[PDB]
């Protein structure tokens, strides 16, 4: 009966059976809708495209992320990608499987109660559970202590975790993520003349960001090497055939994580928020959090991130203690693995929220 | 009850029953009128000749195209060739058959409303439909995506079409066609001394254009081979018996499609308008339009057109992507086939505009 | 009431009832007047002889053609032969019969208005019509298309006629005819010593021309055969009893139709005027005129004319097309037949010009 | 060295030195040839007469226009009148003077290349130029913008001209001219009985046309005044002594320019061709062409032409804008003046085609 | 020495001295080039026309905007209109005056560096400055806070501005402007049959748009009044003389600013982009931006725009707060005034970029 693990982040749905190594259905969380009223006969009609099909037809469709910063914005578009996820990639009636869902910490109470009420009533699930992302990534590391920085498409979190337990007062969320970085790469890219206005083109630039962009050890050094453009300008090719050449834009896009002042936000960079999170923790356990800080999420995949983190957190923290940062390959897969182990565990099966139980239990019990 | 498909282009009426392979009545759209008041008794009188009969008696008649650039100029001459088409070639009362009519895109609203009001009130049709030409040619190709270049006698169109839908903002019409090319061949032919002033002679030159003329891969190369006149001068024989010899005029007539500056029009050639049409399309779908661009119409029949298109569109488009041009034999037949399939389809029968419905519906509903 | 058909050409009046096969009264159009004041008692006096009676007494009378080149020269001499035609050969009061009259094309407006005013006022005709000669000959051929060459005694015409209608701008008249040929045969005959000065003798030579003269296929060939006079000299016998012997004069008289330079006229021969008439016609219909050119009139009766026409028109026209010349026996009868059929037709009876109507209608309506 | 300006139109050669006010040698373009082989001793012999001498002896000669509709028909007759023009009226060796020649627009390429090859090789000219007629007439008006209607003996043109430049696609040629009008006046005159068959008589009728004929403001009004023949019948006297009386024929001859259907041509009248020429022009410049339309040529000399043009073009053009027609006295002189100014100009002397240069340059460079 | 203010927008150059009230030279930014190779002598030649002269001769010339969407497309055509602006309207050597230039926000770095390098090197300017358009319009309002919507011919901007400072992350550019609206008015106008294909005619329709078009308070209401065409159809007169009658097209052209889906663009209308711009701003200052939103540019001149903005922004924003829109007459003049005041200010004279300084400073300093 094993179990279903659905990681519902902004940008990507990572779903699959528990106890496995990698999610089997990994497709973007979009509901495309035809922009031009196809005045033809037979076309589709396919009033709504979802996921990969919508991706294939980007030029026709208006792409619409149903989930913004972890918050569910549109509730039937979410339903759409869930139904599509259960019957056209996983091929699985939810009635045979308990379902472990995912969500960001410090998230409105409207996401856990409406989410369970849909899973339970529209789909029929024997039992379900909603888990905080960073704890699952810690299971995937195979560790019980550490401070997780999970930066996905919607949200970046810091969740300090000591020997099991948690520290809710030190959990720090920050809306800086791949979606904010791809928009900033939009208006920074347009100073070269390349205009990407539409949602379909936004996912093209998302592609440029995934391949070319990198986090400088020192951005000023990168700027210096860039002035005489030797290796910093690279040629990327669109699907149309044109040639984009991006130099300093390659690295100054991800610099936004460490200098949110480029987007016009006062929030400290992700190194002062992980540092500030360790500050709020009790003086005893900070040495273990400094040593064990973990990384997860697609927005942790920029080459050079871990090294810049080690330079900057080692500059804010007292130099007498060792700051080891553990950033394993397969991060996106790693987050899923931690959730799967918990479903595997012979001690978590008591914590499922039964569907029959849930209606009596109400929203509050789940939270 | 099957259906009637009437392709009303300038120059040729292609009409016949739906579900068939080729139109059965293919005759020129002309209403000849005696030029010299035959001062004889018994002759005709045949105050009006139409189609093939008018063609046979060109020397007596003033030939008058009722439709200029897709726009209906004279409305009872149009009625004349319709009545003639229904009772003397198709032999068919329009009351038994729904009628699919044709028209060019981006055409004045006076053609669809006056056309349906005639079909409905003068003839009596149970139901009818007016369809955009390029979409029918795409059905005839047996394809759902591509950019159609339909060059007939009145008008040349570019209609980009992606996966069903359409892109109205990228539809580009251009008044360059067999009628404009036959007039340019008129005044270019007269530099050899052959004077064709009359409308009857215009259709002779239309005949010369159909047989001899060809589109150079490189016109300058053709000019060079022409200076020493080896194969470029060919002998054509009129119906009178005289011998015309045309050299570079054979190829420089159709060069007007790619260099409209020979007629004194600023519009770009048909390769910059198909290129410009693909430009206005969203960056995602342009690779499919480059690969799938389709051709239709009598003015696509000049030998050498497809190859010149591939040289010129491959010179404007980024050389990294494949520009395949599909130009099947039987183009003139092909346009008709796409319309017939739609009548055949078990999903288009809902879209007919009932005659009774039309009067209540008004002009606007049809459009 | 059937109808009266009067063909009033120079030289011969061909009159009779409509619907018949041949004119019944065929007599020359002359008004003889005694030259020597017969100083006898009882003789005649017959102050005026007309037609056959005048012919019988040629030696006494001055013969006077009332109609020269189609133009009516003397109007009471014309009246004389009309009155004689109606009461002494046709025996018929014109009041019972509508009368179809004849005239050459491109003829002064004084002949149609004075002619109708006489028919109407001096004779009393219920209704009448004046028709162009060549169209009547075309009816007699039983055909609707062709180019008629009608050469009578006064005038030679070319009237191109396509499918009914006419081509007035291509009608070409030329004053070369039996009267001009008989005068040229006069002064060419006098080089043998035979002097014919008088009008009575002119009609003798007209007789010699009708029997002996012939149109050479090649006149130079005829001249060569003539130098050694074997078959080219023939013996003709006058009414007096003397013997005339004419050799090359037999054929060089009708050569004037093809070489008007023998009479001192610049006009091209009748083969360049039929060729030039087909030139002025629209390029489409010329192949039918080349194939269908018709012949009529007494001056088409010279043996050898049709063959010489075919050699000469085939030498001026492009050799790629077939020039058939149709010259049926019974030409003189043939012209009459075409007019009779029109009177017979159940559609021409509307076109009669009523005598009562004519006075109100005036000269202009008739034309 | 000043220059030679030779205006070689059909019917008249207007030649003289540049910078002058009027051409000095103005004589008809004819090569007379004796029709009757003068069997006398001493006469001439003058195997060929040319120009004025041929005119004096019209009764002996066959007159032969060497140039028909602008096209050179016979090339040594043309040479004849050129040689005669250079040595017996201008008295001038062409080797001292560059020669500006004239020709109609849209004229076969055989006239510019054979014309220059003769000027260059038979005569010896240092340099020469061939100019389009209507542009020279525009120089004579002293203006840079306007639409020229030049109607000479062979051809009528419309050449729209805006601010300098030209509009080749709007140039409209039409074979209606004094030669076509004098032939139509031939067969219309013959309905009064006056038969003019010969070429010598054609130039008599050309004289009648020049003096008496006039263009009605309204031809129907002229017809009404003519029915009661008060001022419309005028007496003209031939050189023989006979008296011709022509009424409505006076005005209905030039009506052919506005109703080409009298000659059997489909071409629109000269007011619909000047109107149609302004149509083909870009919407911006049409108001200047309507206001500035110019007139030139001998066939513009009929009294009443300008007023009829203003009534008819003002009836076809939107009545909201002013149609001024400028038709200055001295038209025939005016065309010559525009060419002379260009030779005078200190900027056209670069555009001469050197004789030495021409042989290397070939026919194509001149065109 | 006062100063030069050159507002280089697409469509219009507004230039003049600082401290004045209105720009003195206001002429369109076009470089006309003769389309038909004027085969005349003396004409121009004027190989290039610029501004008003090019406008006068639209029918001859190909008009070519050198600046598209704020981006400089052709750099010597730009140079052309600058040189023309400095010596033939302002009459002023740039060496005596520092020059304040204009540009749109979020514009490629190729426009500020190439623009200064030309101003500095081709012209010689002591010092110069390039300023963001919307800030100058705010100076012209005489205010320090507000959100500027500047819609010109190339680009529409929203620039929120609080108490001096700026908010770069909230600046929102959108390529919808008079050029896009005049093209849409092109293909919408052609459904009435009026075909405007050429660039010269595009500026005619630009004229029609400027006078007749208006922004409906409710477009559906306008459509209803239009069905019974009482006041919605107005008669406009071209320069040719023809009469255009435009009904619903008058208002549905500018509806494109609020419904970009008519051109096939996904971008929200200008009321959702000004609303979305205020969203991105910090919660504190939004009440002042709602109250103070300013308007500038030629595309803000459609009658009815401000009222429609107030209905639509008041429908998106919480109804508890006052949305005052300030749209003063003289907008086009207003933008210039704000720039002139800054030149006038005794505190901006330090911010000039010296020409000598600029070469050392490089492109980056200017930006
Ligand atoms: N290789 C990469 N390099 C940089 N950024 C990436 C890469 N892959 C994905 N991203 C960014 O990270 C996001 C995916 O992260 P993910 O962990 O799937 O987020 P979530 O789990 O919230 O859906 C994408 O939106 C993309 O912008
Ligand atoms: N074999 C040919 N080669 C070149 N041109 C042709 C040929 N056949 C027809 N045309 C031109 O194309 C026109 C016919 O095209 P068609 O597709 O029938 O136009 P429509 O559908 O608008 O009537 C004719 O007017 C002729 O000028
Ligand atoms: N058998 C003949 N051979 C040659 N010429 C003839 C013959 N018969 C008649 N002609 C000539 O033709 C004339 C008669 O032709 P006809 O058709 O009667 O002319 P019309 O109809 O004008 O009177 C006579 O004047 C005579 O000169
Ligand atoms: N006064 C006149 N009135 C009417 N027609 C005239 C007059 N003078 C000349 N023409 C006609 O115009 C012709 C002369 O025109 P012209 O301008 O010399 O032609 P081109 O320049 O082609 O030789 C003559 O053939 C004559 O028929
Ligand atoms: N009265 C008007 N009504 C509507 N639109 C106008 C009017 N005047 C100008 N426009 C449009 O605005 C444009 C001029 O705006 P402008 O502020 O000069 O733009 P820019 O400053 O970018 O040159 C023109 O291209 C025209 O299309
Ligand atoms: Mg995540
Ligand atoms: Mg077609
Ligand atoms: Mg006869
Ligand atoms: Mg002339
Ligand atoms: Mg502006």
């Amino acid at each position: 009966t094993t179990a279903l693990v659905c990681d519902n982040g902004s940008g990507l749905v990572k779903a699959g059976f528990a106890g496995d190594d990698a999610p089997r259905a990994v497709f973007p969380s979009i509901v495309g809708r035809p922009r031009h009223q196809g005045v033809m006969v037979g076309m589709g009609q396919k009033d709504s495209y979802v996921g990969d099909e919508a991706q294939s037809k980007r030029g026709i469709l208006t792409l619409k992320y149903p989930i913004e910063h972890g918050i569910i914005t549109n509730w039937d578009d979410m339903e759409k990608i869930w139904h599509h996820t259960f019957y056209n990639e996983l091929r699985v009636a939810p009635e045979e499987h308990p379902t472990l869902l995912t969500e960001a910490p410090l998230n409105p109470k409207a996401n856990r109660e409406k989410m369970t009420q849909i899973m339970f009533e529209t789909f029929n699930v024997p039992a379900m559970y909603v888990a905080i992302q960073a704890v699952l990534s810690l299971y995937a590391s195979g560790r019980t202590t550490g401070i997780v920085l999970d930066s996905g498409d919607g949200v970046t979190h810091n969740v300090p975790i000591y020997e099991g337990y948690a520290l809710p007062h030190a959990i720090m969320r920050l809306d800086l993520a791949g979606r904010d970085l791809t928009d900033y790469l939009m208006k920074i890219l347009t100073e070269r003349g390349y205009s990407f206005v539409t949602t379909a083109e936004r996912e093209i630039v998302r592609d440029i960001k995934e391949k070319l962009c990198y986090v400088a050890l020192d951005f000023e050094n990168e700027m210096a090497t860039a002035a005489s453009s030797s290796s910093l300008e690279k040629s990327y090719e669109l699907p149309d055939g044109q040639v984009i050449t991006i130099g300093n834009e390659r690295f100054r896009c991800p610099e936004t994580l460490f200098q949110p002042s480029f987007i016009g936000m006062e929030s400290a960079g992700i190194h002062e928020t992980t540092y500030n999170s360790i500050m709020k923790c009790d003086i005893d356990i900070r040495k273990d959090l400094y040593a064990n800080n973990v990384l997860s999420g697609g927005t942790t995949m920029y080459p050079g991130i871990a090294d810049r983190m080690q330079k900057e957190i080692t500059a804010l923290a007292p130099s007498t203690m060792k700051i080891k940062i553990i950033a394993p390959p397969e991060r996106k897969y790693s987050v899923w693995i931690g959730g799967s182990i918990l479903a595997s565990l012979s001690t978590f099966q008591q914590m499922w929220i039964s569907k029959q139980e849930y209606d009596e239990a109400g929203p509050s019990i789940v939270h």
